[PDB]
């Protein structure tokens, strides 16, 4: 099965291998980039992504940030085709909304494209790796990407590709994430507890503004000890959980007084740093509902709220979710395009619609002045 | 400063590294353990450790695995002491008990304090992490030629430096839920436990226990300190640790009763031949943060198990040579060396008094469930 | 460029990277040797390739082993075409060839020129190693399905990659005095054979000789990547190559005697049980680097072993498809697209023709020993 | 028995590890760069070592460079005492000679024997190379809080654990052809030198260094411990060493002589404006394997430099604190701490004493050309 197989698998004489299949072996990041480098029009697109976000999240720009796609990525090609769309959209809006891609890979739990990009309960992560790659550096021609860092590893082969990232809700209270924020070289957001709670939220937000020092690995694929700045630039994502939603005017607000409490915004001067995601907790897995949720936001953004600085959307071409055929039946190949395997998306209709509910509210909080 | 320095650091027009000061080089873990190698002796009381704790959790043995030691060590030599006398608290319960001593070398702290004995060996705010891994790594191959040690994994790299040590180990609370450590039990060599939620409610543990039992494929660091994709069997020998939680304490036999019922609904233990898969942690939560507390919990437990409990496998205790904890001084007055000896640094300990007592207790437990 | 630059180059202030230009990421050899697997049919020659050439090494087979090939592949097109072709050449003497192609990415460059295969891929000037790698490691898979090929090892850390592939070896004349071509030679899982040294000199390859069987500890590359230290067990399977040099050519009768004698007197070689441990190098310095005087080299050896000279085990010969050598003409007029097919770009090797002739000038010199006796 | 043991050593229907017994950690470079640290004293004076050679190299100041100090050091504490008489020495000659100390750690030999103090540092036929390099760095570290040292390079590894020290290095006699070593030395921080053929030619040493003198790319061991592809930029500060070979010493000033037209020859100086590029090595086979010919040779050197020879650059002697040299005892008979201490185990050296005259000769030969 394995390139290098432990001979002593499920030996329990053994002192520490006999849980170990085996190894195979990993093209270093330094490696992987250079087989698959940036051009200056990915540079200046990730670039100027990571400048707007920024500007977004200091209160110097009055447009909202929108990370809208998949919930995950198993088909480069449909993935590619909706970057074309959504960078339609993002020109049309660009006056209101700034539009990043959504570019997951994985959901936690199928365990997305790096781990299994053939779909097959086969595990071809070197090879995940150069297909993650090679498309996330056909995506920033197009458009912004963001990401989630689900793992602390595979971001030295992909980081320099994202102008926003996530921290999964099942790790914002993993010291392992926090350090990896604090080095990132873009906005991390972190995401409410899956009980509701927004104190590991906040807690995350402060412990990746300081610098640390930790074991992790390096480009050339060695483990090291890192020492890192903080991160300043990270916000909060409010995704419901299990106390329900938190995107209503009423969990907003106690958002933002738990904020200024921990000294993370300025009351007088107040930074944007809510995000909302109009999946998962907020929409009760429910697709049909998340343009629902991001018009609530919306009619907030246009009564005069100030401190949500973006949304979540889970979207993709075609609306709702399947699940992957037995080989029996078709296999992989067998699955409808642009359709999500993970969680369902809004299709592409509701998202126009969604888009333009947004950046009228946009324009709706400048009349408001 | 740091070894090798980013002459970039801050320069935010640059794609990747702009905040990263630098790296410090690591020993890798082949080299660690090529200097501090395991005995023969070593090897011996590793293996039964693990082999003991397997039988109780597989039902095969009526004992209890009491987990029992300091908070967290920073004094290398009290921690020997400790273990000698342990160990004939050990040899003396031997009948009844399968006791593992804690050899938790750090307190997951969200505020600032002592970062523990890798980050920071000598007490000082400094971080020395090669230091701190041969001074934790030595140590380790010191107590195991007593007794076997119970470890906590708060992160997936230095398991790689100890982790052939360890009789039995636990997640920290604040990963229960990462994917990550669920991969990592799913590879080591001993019963691994997950406690419950921060909430009191046992699913993210009932979740991390699913997921460990199932082979995984992820990347991870290897011991010559490359990156590697590994893979695992599967973890089938780990149990939930009950931990209390914002609906307060949950040692009691009524909690016992939902977390026994919860694993058979989960289809983690069938309540018709039930494993012991429940481990009680007498501190922490379920102690309201105070060590006197610890004996009482222990007692409630001891009560249980003597009317016939047979799905609690074991209890956690910090327990240290002296009772209570100490700060560490400021340098103005002493610094490290002005501390006492035997007492922690973290949570306050039971002392040794309330140790014989409480193992006494647990050892009649065992044997009046027995008469039964 | 580079991929990762020095920007400090040049700047004589500091303590040791001066002189760095900068790195390009390497694929580690576990890396490569993944893509690029062995199939059961190349285990199955590359491990007969080795049973066969030590048979011959210890006396056990009387038949000649003949490492031939080009001078150094610049084509893989080109050395596939030539191993069909040799390949059947090793069917019809099989009887008394033991045949292996001479597969080498490179010729030592003392001053200018071509890096070779691995170094330069492209024949442009330009460094694309990893490349180099990978084209030469799939080359060595489909060489080794047809016959078993014969490496010159170079440098030290390239054989992590392609030393699966070998069923024989030899040492750079310029590094057989090298103590780490000595300890890399005792790991190997092939015979290895020592140039006589540039002088002439037979000393230093019968010192090679006996440093390479003893076991050693080195550091070295590993697969994975990383330098370690590694322990070897001694390789006893080694020999020494007659290649000319200095002191004139040396694959007559008369220095045959003189390398016997040095290898009984070393106790390199019992005299009371001899085992042949003399390859004469056809090409080099034995040939006055003229391409068509390996024939007449071929058949002096030849008529030695037909006379009953029963320590030489083998013969080198440079061959190719077509004879010669050829300049790669400026990128001006054509460059590597303008080259001869067949025929190489380093040392002029003889053609086709001649290689069947000499193939069956050895074969019958196995026997023409034969009959002797009687 | 090794770290990591090849279970399948010998098994000859392997692919490709039969005759690998196994491995053994290294810390990588940068490991122990970062234990053993340069201080800005050691960076001055390696620097000013770097400095004063290439000005001597390049007809820019008038000394002669002597390499001077025992054959291999195989007891650290020892070399530190010969390193601060010589650093006297040094300071009494400065006007007329530029002193840097022969730190080498090996002999080569083809032949069974100690194999050095990286190889062998207890000096007792284990293998201890981790160990080794260690007490060779923190060793050279101590030697260049003094005066500038000056290394050989025989394998192309070990020179990343150490290159950062030497201020002047050599080529090993065995390996002058290798395109590795020749490779090694264009991308190494300060002059290099090319030894001529065992036969007395100089072939191998022109060709060493025009191979040098330009950018090479090839695969390299890096300071992480990986191997990556290195591009270097061509090292034009290179010389040759003349030391003897089958026909016969060639330190006389016919040798010297052919040697320069040799030179001029292949375009490596320029004829007319010279450049000082040859270093006479008065050990070895210049002395006839007898340490007492060695200031005859450094006299005879002394005559053509005060005569008006203006190519020589420098000059290499084998020196101790006592003359001569030893075997290390049979272990029943003491082993290493039988030793006498400050005498060569491997080359016989000349003392203290014969070094004090043979630096006083050199210093007013020099001075002696100036008066011309």
């Amino acid at each position: 099965a394995m390139f290098i197989q432990n001979e002593h698998v499920g030996d329990r004489s053994r002192m520490e291998d006999w849980r170990i299949r085996g190894y195979d072996p990993l093209a270093p990041p330094d490696l992987l980039q250079h087989e698959f480098p940036l051009s200056d029009k990915n540079k200046d697109i990730i670039l100027k992504g990571r400048e707007d976000t920024c500007n977004i999240l200091n209160g110097k720009d009055d447009r909202l940030i929108v990370v809208i796609g998949p919930c995950s990525i198993h088909d480069p090609e449909a993935a590619l085709d909706y970057a074309d769309r959504l960078h339609k959209l993002s020109e049309k809006h660009k006056g209101e909304l700034h539009i990043v891609m959504r570019a997951y890979l994985e959901k936690p739990r199928w365990k997305g494209l790096i781990n299994d990009p053939d779909i097959d309960g086969s595990f071809q992560i070197n090879k995940g790796l150069r297909i993650a790659r090679k498309m996330f550096v056909q995506l920033t021609e197009k458009l912004p990407i963001a990401g989630e860092m689900l793992d602390t590893i595979s971001p030295q082969f992909l980081s320099d590709l994202f102008s926003v990232g996530a921290i999964g809700a099942r790790t914002t209270e993993s010291q392992l994430h926090r350090e990896l924020a604090s080095g990132l070289s873009f906005p991390v957001g972190f995401k409410n507890g899956t009980d509701g709670t927004l104190g590991v939220a906040i807690d995350a937000l402060r412990a990746a503004s300081h610098p640390h020092h930790f074991l992790s690995v390096t480009k050339p694929g060695i483990v090291s000890i890192v020492g890192t700045e903080g991160n300043q630039d990270c916000f909060v994502i409010l995704r419901g959980g299990k106390q329900g939603t938190n995107y209503d005017a009423k969990s907003v607000k106690e958002t933002k007084e738990a904020l200024a409490k921990a000294k993370v915004v300025d009351p007088e001067n107040p930074k944007p740093r809510i995000m909302v995601d109009c999946s998962h907790g907020n929409s009760n897995k429910n697709h049909k509902n998340q343009p629902l949720v991001a018009a609530d936001v919306a009619k907030q953004i246009s009564e005069g709220e100030d401190q949500i600085c973006g949304l979540m959307i889970e979207s993709n071409i075609n609306e709702g979710r399947q699940d992957v055929p037995p080989a029996d039946k078709g296999g992989k190949e067998a699955l409808k395009y642009g359709c999500s395997i993970t969680d369902a998306c809004i299709g592409i209709d509701d998202t126009e619609s969604v888009l333009e509910t947004l950046a009228q509210a946009i324009k709706a909080r400048r009349g408001l002045k």
